[PDB]
């Protein structure tokens, strides 16, 4: 939730999430779900979004209904912010543990500093069980195993209640006497010195000394109880390993790209050159989490969110085997209610009417090439 | 105009504009002139100029004597700011349309954010005709063809005059009575409440209600008249395609570079190694829009501004065919009044006495190699 | 001095200084000492240190006990700040001239803007002689040879004394009369106009006119005496040539890296793959200026500061010739008091417990390969 309201061109021109898998659709409490996939950083990064020099891989959900057990970018655990390069592709994996029952829309997201949220496709996952069964065991380097759900709760309650009680007692010591009107009149009359006695001064001195001594003793006792402590671990982790992918033996030029403004579709003229890899055929156009597929060339079998999957939303004028070398100019039409449901038609309000997306080409043997396209998008009103 | 006053080293060390062409020297009104060329970004970019992450290709002229019909960087239209990389070469093309008659010095420039203006060579172009014949037709996506010279002029005049008249009427309603002295005396005397009557309150209420209602009705009518509107299109366009140029089979090292301070020339010792490409010969040294040529090796036939063209300003101690492999140390002398006219001799006031420029080598067949040189420049006073 | 107090991980993860040489250990006054070596910029640059876009090569010493005659980065003189790229290796050379007698700990350092100091290994150098024998001759472009120790000293003294005397005379002219109490009483009594006479006004006018005229005449005389002047030369020098080094035919993966917190050592599990270059053997681990060596494989003969040299501080479970192709998992133990002396054990207070260093592999013929390792460092308390 939160993507439909984001500018259409910003969603089109930031990060592209390609083949994704979810290990389970329905999980029990304390069971783990794995979300893996690839994300590509668009070369034409918008200028109002800072470069992903400081980026964090996040899980979009209405709260800690899951707990993120681990997250890996390129096989490396990433508990901190990371640095990503423009134009590179990265594998990502996220292992989550179920905490609260219910149906949850879970998304993979990249939070970018100086940019904001970049939400990926969301999937509905059902958690069955009771929240009381959730456990979060962690073993420390000191040899102690604790449960993070209730660890250190009683100590915090005790100390906060103790200090609150001390403050309440300090206020109530003075609250046993007339408070506001008689004291104000006495101060106005010049009898302020009569409002504080020697016993009050002794009580204040005792309160101050007891507070300081208790703080010192509590710090000493806490140090004795936990002689091994480390500061909070923070920093930006550089040197993320990107994917070394086969360059596309397929070249695609966008002649024109238009959308009818009333409109639930997008149309584009494309010149495609096959540089080998056998006769190929376009099977899918990915724009903003929406996948328009050509049923005759490719069929999704990964449980891609159906609200974002158009099984026959790709209409190519001529989708015949493009013999290696053939340069065919084709008119592709990406049509689906998701265009209007995911407010991609709101590119009419955007201060930049340019789109970007991914095209997937398959040969007879099923090998897939990914081609990256970007162009300006012209609205049609006649 | 405006380059002679810019620091000499800043002009030497920012952008180099090489082979340029102008389609016409004399044009009529509504006729188009094309300026094409190449620009190279110097690797040793000055630190006080921000990197050209946000750069705009501009035309330097005393105003809209021309209208910039289009501009292309690397074959791509660039109506917005663009991103350029240090050390890369780009083709540029600018098509302008003549608007006002007269002789105009036209320059190609790169405005760089956090840096300032980078002016290129200027050429004198004559426009013949009358300004009243200039037309700027534009066809909108709604099917309307308009002339940008006078489009929406009457509407703006009408609305501004209407609101100015309303304000004048509001002031003049109160201006029919004594204004300053009697009213001031009455307010001082305590008779302020007598200065505003019930009729005045009713008039003020009517003015407020009429203003609000007129604004609302005008907005509704404007929306009805123009139901299709888009916001201003802005942004920085990345992914500019640079030139893939042959690396210079010629290696040049600058041993020493000196200039006499009184002085109208510059001298340099150079070690040149030919790595193939047949016997070569230096034909031209480009510094800051000034081209020093060796008449025996090369002759300009592009109509390069004569104030910046020194046909025999390159004197090479030995400019004989440098057999592939020969490593000759030569003393080159670049001499021309342009050195003093374009205030390149003002490098003596610069907080950085280092120069940069381009050397052009030609073989027997006429093939040209471009070598890029940079060195510190030492003034000579004895 | 000043490195032991710097965070251990910051010292481990910034710049690595490898093979270094000092021309002399004991020098006389006016004699020169050359310090050469290589420095590598770590790829995982810490986020709290700005990238070395503006870096200066500096000499760490308690003052001008030496004078830095020259400094070269990649064979190019670097009197100004320079730009360095992450992940590149550079040669550096520094020629210093002895000025003051005594024993001096001299370090090579890289000052990085927005980062702070990066100190390299320090060496003790003895200077014998008298400071009065030190000379700093410099020949100007005007044909004058001067000594920078005493040049322009007398002129500065004369002008400062002259202006101070003028100010003292101005104060003392008024100081001959009663100063504070009688004047205050007269001003309070309303007799302020009697405290300044016409002669005082004439004296003030003469002082003002003389000051302005003297300033103008002094400027004119200084211009006449030195008709050739240049502004201060400043700027950041880009285009530093890095080393083109053989990629390591040796691959090393860090399985685990741990340190006992009481502790004077560090332990690591490593998987090493030989990709040719004959049977190899680990001979040295460089962490933070500390070099742990395996005496049986390599011996230092460069006079590396002994406080930072552990001749037998590298213990490899199996350090037998790793036949090209062999993938051996070995347990290496780097032990030395320098770990505690140079406060590398203070990584326990660091907000980032990750280390980086260099491994040196030698074959039978003595050829050396440098492998770069980085990992998180886990403290052991049991
Ligand atoms: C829950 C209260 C709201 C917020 C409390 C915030 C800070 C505390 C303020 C007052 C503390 C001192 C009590 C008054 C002097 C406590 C005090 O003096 O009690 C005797 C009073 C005074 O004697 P008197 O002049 O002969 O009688 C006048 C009132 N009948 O008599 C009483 O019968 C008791 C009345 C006082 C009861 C108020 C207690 C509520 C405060 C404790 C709340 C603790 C929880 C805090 C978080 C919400
Ligand atoms: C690092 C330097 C210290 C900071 C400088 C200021 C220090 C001030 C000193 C007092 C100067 C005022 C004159 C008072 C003369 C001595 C003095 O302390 O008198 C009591 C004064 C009231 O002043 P007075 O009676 O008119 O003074 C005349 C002689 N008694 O109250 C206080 O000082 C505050 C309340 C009583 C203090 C008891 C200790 C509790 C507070 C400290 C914590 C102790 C427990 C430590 C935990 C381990
Ligand atoms: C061009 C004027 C300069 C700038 C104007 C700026 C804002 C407007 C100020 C005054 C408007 C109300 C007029 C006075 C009450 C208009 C008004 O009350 O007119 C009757 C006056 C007053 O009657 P009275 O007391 O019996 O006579 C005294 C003056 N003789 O009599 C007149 O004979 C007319 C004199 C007033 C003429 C001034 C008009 C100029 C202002 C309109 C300019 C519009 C263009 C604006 C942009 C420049
Ligand atoms: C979103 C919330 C609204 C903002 C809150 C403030 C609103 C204020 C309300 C009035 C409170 C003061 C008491 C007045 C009582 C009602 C009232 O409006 O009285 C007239 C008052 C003068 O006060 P009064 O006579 O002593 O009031 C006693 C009873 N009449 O003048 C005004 O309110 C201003 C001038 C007359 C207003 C006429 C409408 C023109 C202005 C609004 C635009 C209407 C056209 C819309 C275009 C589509
Ligand atoms: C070294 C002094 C410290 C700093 C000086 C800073 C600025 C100068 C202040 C005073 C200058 C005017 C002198 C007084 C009027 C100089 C002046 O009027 O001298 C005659 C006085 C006054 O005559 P009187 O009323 O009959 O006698 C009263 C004092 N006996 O008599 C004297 O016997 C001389 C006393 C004055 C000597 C003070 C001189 C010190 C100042 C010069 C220092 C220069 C070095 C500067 C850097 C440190
Ligand atoms: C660029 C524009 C200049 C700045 C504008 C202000 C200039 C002010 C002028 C004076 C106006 C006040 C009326 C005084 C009338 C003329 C005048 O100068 O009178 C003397 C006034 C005192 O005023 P007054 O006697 O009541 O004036 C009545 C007629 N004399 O003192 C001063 O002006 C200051 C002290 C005397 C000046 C002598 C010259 C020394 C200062 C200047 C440097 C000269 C040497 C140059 C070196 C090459
Ligand atoms: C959450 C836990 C709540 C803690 C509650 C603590 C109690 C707080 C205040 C008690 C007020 C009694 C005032 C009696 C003066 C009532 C009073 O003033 O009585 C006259 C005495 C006469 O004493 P004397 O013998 O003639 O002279 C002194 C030596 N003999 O004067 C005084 O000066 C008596 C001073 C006594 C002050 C006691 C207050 C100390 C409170 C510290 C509390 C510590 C916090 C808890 C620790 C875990
Ligand atoms: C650029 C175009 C210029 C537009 C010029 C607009 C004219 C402006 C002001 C007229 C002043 C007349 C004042 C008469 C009070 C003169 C006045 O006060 O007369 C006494 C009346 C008595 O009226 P009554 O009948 O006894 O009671 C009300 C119901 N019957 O009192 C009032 O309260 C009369 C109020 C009348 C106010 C009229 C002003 C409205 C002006 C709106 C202009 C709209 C803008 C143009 C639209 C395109
Ligand atoms: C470090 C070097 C130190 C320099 C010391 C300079 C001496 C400073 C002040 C002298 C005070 C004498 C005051 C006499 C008034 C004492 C005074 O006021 O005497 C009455 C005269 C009467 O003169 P008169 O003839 O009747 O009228 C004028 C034409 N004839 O009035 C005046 O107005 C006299 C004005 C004389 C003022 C002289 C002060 C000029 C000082 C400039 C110094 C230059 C700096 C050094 C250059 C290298
Ligand atoms: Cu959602
Ligand atoms: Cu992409
Ligand atoms: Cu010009
Ligand atoms: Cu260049
Ligand atoms: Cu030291
Ligand atoms: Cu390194």
């Amino acid at each position: 939730h939160g993507e439909k309201s984001q500018a259409a061109f910003m969603r089109m021109r930031t990060i592209h999430w390609y083949d994704l898998s979810w290990s389970k659709e329905k999980v029990k409490i304390n069971e783990t779900v794995e979300i893996k996939g690839k994300f590509h950083v668009f070369e034409g990064w918008p200028e109002t979004v800072d470069e992903p020099d400081v980026a964090f891989l996040n899980v979009g959900m209405p709260g800690p209904v899951f707990i993120r057990k681990e997250s890996y970018i390129g096989g490396q655990l990433v508990p901190r912010s990371v640095r990503l390069e423009i134009g590179k592709t990265y594998d990502f994996r996220v292992v989550l543990k179920a905490r609260r029952p219910g149906d949850w829309h879970v998304h993979t997201m990249m939070n970018v500093q100086g940019g904001g949220p970049i939400i990926g496709p969301g999937k509905w996952i059902t958690v069955e069980g009771s929240m009381s069964e959730f456990r979060n065991p962690v073993t420390t380097l000191t040899g102690q195993t604790v449960d993070l759900e209730n660890y250190n709760e009683g100590n915090t309650y005790f100390w906060h209640a103790f200090w609150f009680a001390i403050g309440v007692a300090w206020i109530g010591y003075w609250s046993r006497r007339p408070i506001f009107i008689p004291r104000l009149l006495m101060v106005d009359a010049g009898r302020a010195d009569e409002l504080v006695s020697a016993t009050d001064r002794k009580v204040a001195m005792g309160f101050l000394a007891a507070t300081i001594l208790i703080v010192v003793m509590a710090m000493s006792s806490a140090n004795s109880k936990y002689p091994i402590t480390i500061p909070l671990q923070a920093g930006t982790m550089r040197g993320m390993k990107p994917l070394e992918l086969p360059a596309p033996t397929v070249s695609v030029k966008v002649e024109d790209a238009t959308y009818r403004v009333p409109g639930r579709a997008m149309r584009m003229k494309l010149t495609i050159t096959n540089h080998g890899n056998s006769p190929i055929r376009l099977g899918e156009f990915y724009t903003a989490s929406v996948r328009f597929l050509d049923s005759d060339v490719y069929k999704d079998t990964t449980g891609y969110p159906e609200d974002l999957l158009a099984e026959d939303g790709l209409s190519v004028s001529d989708n015949s085997p493009l013999a290696p070398g053939e340069t065919r100019t084709v008119d592709v039409t990406a049509s689906d209610a998701a265009w209007e449901v995911y407010r991609l038609s709101d590119i009419i309000y955007d201060p930049d009417s340019r789109f970007a997306g991914l095209l997937f080409f398959f040969d007879a043997t099923g090998n897939r090439q990914v081609v990256q396209i970007d162009a300006p998008l012209i609205p049609s009103f006649m």
